[PDB]
């Protein structure tokens, strides 16, 4: 469930918001392009605190499909204008075994830190809409790669 409990971003809350979710989508597009993905759509601005992002993810697993599409729903859930905000991703990947029976939900918690730093926690969980003996492989499939995805995102986020 709890991917990363406390990373610290040496940049203010409002700028981390702008850098990952601002109306200039070029940073997040570079971020997303760096996580083993291709055929990335043109990254939309948020409208009504929601935006859709599509791409194909290359997989190196035991023997999944070894690539799958991803239809990602990204929404800004909570905005306390000074102390914290939170973004929630719902990620569908129809091409994998038992796709359309689940989605991956990841919450990105960003909070005002000391001398106006930003610390983030990342929490995910699979929501199920169908039975599947694969349940516990997908569940730890989601957690495992999300762990990797967060590592690249904070790795690229600090560089700038
Ligand atoms: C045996 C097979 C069927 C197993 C391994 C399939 C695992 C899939 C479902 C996993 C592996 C990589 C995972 C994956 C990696 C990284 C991210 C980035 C994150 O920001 C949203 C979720 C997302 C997109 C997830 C979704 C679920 C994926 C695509």
């Amino acid at each position: 469930t709890v991917i990363d409990e406390k990373i610290n971003i040496p940049v203010p809350l409002g700028t981390v918001f702008s850098l990952l979710y601002g109306d200039d989508t070029s940073y997040i597009k570079k971020i997303i392009e760096n996580q083993n993905n291709f055929n990335v759509c043109d990254i939309p601005k948020f409208v009504n605190n929601a935006r859709e992002i599509t791409y194909t993810k290359k997989l190196n697993n035991s023997f999944g499909p070894k690539q799958t599409k991803c239809i990602v729903t990204e929404t800004i859930e909570h905005m306390d204008l000074n102390s914290f905000f939170m973004v929630k991703q719902i990620v569908r990947s129809p091409d994998v075994p038992y796709g359309s029976s689940f989605s991956v939900h990841t919450r990105f918690f960003y909070s005002w830190g000391d001398h106006n730093t930003t610390n983030m926690k990342v929490v995910t969980n699979v929501v199920w809409t169908g039975k599947s003996m694969l349940k516990g492989t997908i569940e730890k499939g989601s957690i495992d790669g999300q762990r990797s995805s967060t590592k690249q995102l904070v790795d690229d986020l600090k560089k700038i």
